[PDB]
């Protein structure tokens, strides 16, 4: 075969060559030392990794049996909690402590703003994401439904000046709200000059300054005639571009062309739930993009990474603001193996261990000058998001895994920082202990609420039928879970030190709703929350201007707003909650969601994209939504809500629907009418019917297997 032998390992040639020829040069790490380190880290940590997974199996088995020796319905909370305690699921809270993480960048410790997540396998999206640090507010307002397409203000093939005027007025009002004038309104401004180092705004009757002069951050061009004016509010920059000779500028009363918002302050380059990668060839594509990102030289077809932005300080001197979001990388979690490396017995190597070694190695390039200044962390950290951990022993393992990798890479200890996803129940209920296990590495906690819902369903699979998917977002457990996350963070001293993050808005086209509703996240003390696109980053940024996150977090200090009983309130459906037609649309909804996502995953290897749902609402969802949908259907089938023919009929009904929605594509092979000849259709069916039997309801084992099958089939 085509592998390279290194001690006990057999490494796929593509990955071996990539590491040697692309990743290693420039690092000063000796190739022989690196590979021997890989072999030794893998040898030392593999049995512990496996034991952690066995522990999940043991715990879930005990829970399944507890429910199966079932009473007559309502759960006895005191008994249940005592049970969780006795089996080591629910562990004691450690005493109060404060995190000690150092060498973290201001983007994480201090700045509250949007956090963008993007599939690393897509080079052009990853590039747009890195550049999303700065975004046009005019484009984001004009191009979405935040400005209502009413009579007269609708989007056409050419610019609609009536709609344009609304965009302008929306932005003026934002300016008045965020950086107030001493008197008057930006709506009445006729010009901007800089005089003796202070901003002067001409009104039609007089001139005025900012109510708070300190919000004047800089400018470009001559002071007497600046091309732009830079402001700051709540640590976020706003830049008024001034150009009377432009399409929009000629219409504006002050010659204003656009308002640019500092938007995606950080971006997560994703190797996990938003990509499909099932072998070395797939991993390498991802590693190569992550490499191009850190070196500054990634470029896509049809392009490049933005340079830093130049300004003149009011006081007088040239300075620079970052032109890119600070980049995290999301590694895969502890579950999966990947044949990119096998051992001598032919066993696949743990993929999470590989990601640490390789994304860790590659990240070193972002700590040094690109060939321009260094791309990423100026304070010397590597930021890794670690998803899907179950409890504090699993966090401690990641800690030791990073420590060992730091040794192999010749990096100082604690260089590799951890963004902890709070997205599994055993982590939620032991959160304080989970943070403590990462006390000198943690840079965020985040409520990954979609995965969290999946785990909620799987954990209590045998308890009874669960409420519908759309109901989950408002169940007591999840609300308690959101508050409990913030409390634990603030109490560990995250304020000023680490991000307290919240979850993804998935409805990419429903931007007016996002602007209206996602404001609840910073209001809840979240210093960050996830957005699916640069456009969504720009709009979510509005929320950080209206909400003083720092102040909100100070007010929340010391409070305990969720009990363990609330956390443990299983989302069981009640007596006769649904009519026949309600059950049927919930089934169709889920079968459509599964099919539309799985067909692109297995056939084209796309792990995330805009997928229209049943009512054609565009959704940017990923593997976690699949986890929920398959687990819910498995749960309804398990408890007799629906029959196996119900499931079949719905799959078979929804399948041509999906073929139609994707009739546009060219690599698309239709599932109907020969369903059993469709590897994707079979994968979809398997995720439901075998769903209850997947470890913690995870979808990767079925998905990886079927994608690999498809790839193999398309080669004979
Ligand atoms: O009485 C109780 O409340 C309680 O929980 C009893 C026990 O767990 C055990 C008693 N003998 C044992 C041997 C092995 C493992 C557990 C036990
Ligand atoms: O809630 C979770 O468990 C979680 O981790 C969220 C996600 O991964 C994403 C949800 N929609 C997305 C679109 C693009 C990239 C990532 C995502
Ligand atoms: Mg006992
Ligand atoms: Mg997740
Ligand atoms: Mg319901
Ligand atoms: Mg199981």
């Amino acid at each position: 075969t085509d592998r390279v032998s290194v001690g006990n390992l057999r490494i796929a040639r593509v990955l071996y060559d990539f590491v040697n020829n692309e990743a290693l040069p420039g690092t000063d790490i000796d190739p022989d030392s690196f590979w021997a380190g890989v072999d030794k880290v893998v040898a030392d940590l593999t049995p512990q990794n496996q034991a952690l997974l066995n522990a999940r199996d043991e715990l879930q088995a005990q829970i399944d049996k507890w429910h199966r020796r079932r009473v007559i319905e309502p759960i006895d909370m005191d008994a249940y909690r005592q049970f969780l305690t006795e089996i080591g699921y629910l562990l004691p809270e450690p005493d109060d402590f404060t995190i000690t993480t150092s060498g973290v960048d201001a983007e994480i410790t201090t700045t509250a703003g949007p956090q963008l997540v993007v599939p690393v396998l897509n080079a052009r999206f990853a590039l747009n994401a890195a550049n999303a640090r700065w975004g046009s507010l005019y484009d984001a307002l004009y191009g979405t439904d935040v400005i209502p397409e009413t009579d007269g203000a609708e989007k056409g093939p050419t610019y609609n000046k009536v709609r344009g005027d609304k965009v302008i007025a929306y932005a003026r009002k934002f300016l008045d709200d965020s950086v107030p004038l001493s008197s008057g309104s930006f709506g009445d401004a006729t010009g901007f000059t800089v005089q003796d180092g202070q901003l002067v705004v001409a009104l039609p009757d007089k001139s005025t300054g900012l109510a708070n002069p300190g919000q004047f951050a800089g400018y470009t061009g001559a002071a007497e005639s600046p091309t732009s004016v830079l402001l700051i509010n709540h640590g976020l920059h706003i830049e008024i571009l001034i150009d009377p000779e432009s399409q929009v500028g000629t219409t504006d009363r002050a010659g204003v062309k656009d308002v640019i918002l500092e938007s995606a302050i950080t971006t997560i380059m994703d190797f996990e739930d938003s990509v499909a990668a099932v072998d070395a060839a797939d991993k390498v594509l991802g590693y190569r993009n992550w490499l191009g990102l850190n070196k500054g030289d990634l470029a896509a077809a049809v392009r490049v990474l933005n340079r830093d932005r130049n300004y003149t300080a009011p006081g007088g001197g040239q300075f620079t603001l970052p032109g890119r979001s600070l980049m995290f990388v999301r590694n895969v979690g502890h579950l999966m193996t990947n044949d990119a490396i096998v051992d001598t017995d032919g066993s696949e190597v743990f993929e999470g261990i590989m990601d640490a070694l390789f994304t860790g190695l590659i990240a070193i390039h972002g700590l040094k000058a690109s060939d321009g200044p260094l791309i990423n962390s100026r304070t010397g950290s590597i930021y890794i998001v670690k998803p899907k951990m179950h409890g504090p022993a699993e966090v401690a393992f990641t800690c030791e895994l990073f420590s060992r990798v730091e040794d192999v890479l010749g990096l100082p200890q604690n260089t590799m920082k951890i963004g902890i996803m709070d997205e599994e129940r055993r982590t939620t209920v032991n959160l304080k202990a989970c943070i403590k296990a990462a006390a000198d590495r943690v840079v965020f906690i985040n409520t990954g609420f979609l995965d969290r819902t999946g785990d909620e369903i799987h954990t209590s699979m045998e308890a009874g039928p669960m409420v519908r998917k759309g109901t989950m977002k408002s169940q007591p457990w999840i609300l308690a879970y959101e508050d409990h996350n913030v409390d634990a963070g603030l109490a560990a001293g995250f304020s000023g030190r680490a991000q307290v993050g919240k979850g993804m808005w998935t409805m990419t086209e429903l931007m007016a709703d996002m602007v209206e509703t996602k404001i609840a996240q910073p209001r809840a003390g979240a210093s960050t929350a996830w957005v699916p696109s640069p456009t969504a980053a720009t709009l979510h940024a509005l929320h950080y201007h209206q909400v003083d996150v720092a102040a909100v977090q100070q007010g929340l200090a010391g409070k305990r707003r969720a009990t363990i009983e609330q956390l443990l309130t299983i989302p069981l459906a009640k007596e006769l909650a649904w009519a026949p037609d309600e059950i049927r649309e919930e089934v169709d909804n889920n079968c459509q969601s599964i099919l539309g996502y799985v067909v692109r995953w297995v056939d084209q290897g796309v792990g995330a994209s805009k997928v229209p749902d049943i009512h054609d609402v565009a959704l940017m969802e990923d593997r976690a939504t699949l986890r929920i949908s398959s687990q819910l259907l498995a749960n309804w089938l398990r408890h007799g809500v629906i029959t196996s023919a119900d499931v079949r009929a719905s799959l078979e009904r929804m399948a041509p629907l999906v073929d139609r929605q994707n009739a546009g594509d060219v690599a698309y092979r239709p599932m109907a009418p020969n369903f059993d000849d469709s590897i994707a259709f079979l994968a979809a069916q398997e995720l439901i019917l075998s769903g209850a039997q997947q470890p913690n309801g995870y979808t990767e084992p079925i998905l990886h297997r079927r994608r690999r099958e498809f790839k193999a089939r398309a080669a004979e």
